[PDB]
């Protein structure tokens, strides 16, 4: 009843151009079986949304990677928020929701916006830049470690550790085993900065520790929640901002619409998250036998969700392969959906908005003027290098 496909969604050829294989996965049926890895797959919007909003059947406490925590040891202690289910998930989620709250955004907005303005003006003085290293990486590195309250020493471990984290959600292919092998120095740096004495008061990390007073998390839970922000809050925004610049460089008509109304900056970033989906895939594990799309999935089966594919499903989106900065983007699953929907989404949108705002006001054109290089990751989609010319407005 369920089609069996040999597509490997964690192969380099898939990463290089996933869109044809993603249509094949969508059009094969609402639920497929991937013989390469012995997992179920869902690539249409309807089933991806359905699975995300059914947490009691499609759980996260057995891992959101390919590995089943009931069968193998997690490569690091399980995340208290990402790799937990209600009710254990709820109070740690509430802490991160308050730490990264709308109220908190007010305290960082001016510095985040000023840093974005300064970066774009700095890059315009150079003319020909790398939009990844000099922008998509440089800007988040200039604001997010500070906002976490991290010390200066050791920040060079942050992007390598995040790449390891997201490669580890994948199957035990070379990308994953290369990342986990000899990863101890990255783990040691991160785990050390998660301890309260190393976090600047007033920053995100110290505020998590401050919530141990409330009864919402214990002192021994706070370092692991600091770890969550250091795992999920940097590389994702790097790929998201790079995707937005990539979209504006490819769709000059949309850059010009953004220039003419910089208040479209926030939705221009949101559409970039839908269009490129920095987080492409992750898993759930069935807690019971379950019917999904006419398909009977047994207990303890891994289900792979294609977020990027769901964000391009023509069953849901008109002209899904067009970047449209006035598209009604509400409902895309680039940040997930349901109880686990990205708790740092306000931080991501703040960075993206103020960067695209700076571009909208200061830049007249963005022209690719060098070889474009893709960055390969089992779960993250993004570029390694994006040489562009910036023309000042
Ligand atoms: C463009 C940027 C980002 C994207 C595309 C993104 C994507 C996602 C997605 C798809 C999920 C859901 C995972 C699941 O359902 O299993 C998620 C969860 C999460 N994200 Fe983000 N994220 C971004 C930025 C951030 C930032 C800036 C932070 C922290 C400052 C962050 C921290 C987290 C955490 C802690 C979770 C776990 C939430 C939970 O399980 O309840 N992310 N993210
Ligand atoms: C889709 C994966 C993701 O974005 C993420 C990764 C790690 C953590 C964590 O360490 O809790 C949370 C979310
Ligand atoms: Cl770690
Ligand atoms: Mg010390």
């Amino acid at each position: 009843t369920i089609p069996h496909l040999a597509i490997d969604p964690f192969s380099l050829d898939f990463f290089d151009d996933p869109y044809p294989d993603q249509q094949t996965l969508r059009d094969a049926g609402p639920v497929v079986y991937l013989d390469k890895w012995n997992v179920y797959g869902v690539a249409r919007y309807a089933e991806v949304h359905a699975v995300l909003n059914d947490p009691t059947t499609f759980c996260s406490s057995r891992g959101v990677g390919l590995s089943d925590f009931k069968k193998e040891k997690p490569w690091r202690p399980p995340s208290l928020i990402l790799e937990a289910d209600p009710p254990a998930h709820t109070r740690p989620r509430a802490v991160l929701s308050k730490v990264l709250s709308p109220a908190t955004m007010k305290t960082i907005r001016d510095g985040f916006a000023a840093a974005a303005d300064a970066k774009v003006d700095e890059l315009l003085q150079r003319g020909c830049i790398d939009a990844i290293a000099d922008l998509a990486e440089a800007y988040p590195l200039s604001v997010f470690p500070d906002a976490m309250g991290l010390k200066q020493e050791g920040r060079e471990h942050l992007l390598p550790y995040a790449g390891l984290v997201f490669n580890a959600f994948g199957p035990p292919n070379e990308l994953r085993q290369t990342a986990i092998e000899r990863s101890a120095p990255h783990q040691a740096y991160v785990n050390e900065q998660c301890q309260r004495p190393n976090l600047a008061p007033g920053g995100f990390g110290a505020c998590i520790h401050a919530f141990t007073d409330t009864g919402e998390i214990t002192p021994d839970e706070a370092p692991l929640l600091v770890r969550s922000l250091l795992s999920a809050g940097l590389d994702t925004t790097v790929n998201g901002i790079g995707a937005a610049v990539y979209c504006l460089a490819r769709f000059p008509g949309e850059l010009q619409r953004l220039r003419s109304d910089p208040t479209l900056a926030r939705n221009a970033f949101e559409e970039a998250v839908r269009f490129e989906s920095p987080v492409q895939t992750f898993f759930r594990t069935t807690t019971r036998e379950v019917e999904l799309g006419g398909a009977v999935i047994g207990e303890g089966e891994k289900v792979l969700m294609f977020l990027g594919s769901a964000n391009r499903d023509p069953r849901r989106w008109s002209d899904p392969d067009l970047y449209d900065i006035t598209r009604k983007t509400s409902g895309h699953v680039g940040f997930g959906s349901g109880v686990h929907m990205c708790v740092g989404q306000l931080v991501a949108r703040l960075e993206g908005e103020v960067m695209l705002s700076a571009l909208a006001r200061k830049v007249a054109a963005i022209d690719i003027d060098g070889p474009v290089k893709r960055r390969f990751n089992n779960t993250l989609r993004g570029l390694e290098s994006l040489p562009v010319k910036l023309t000042p407005a």
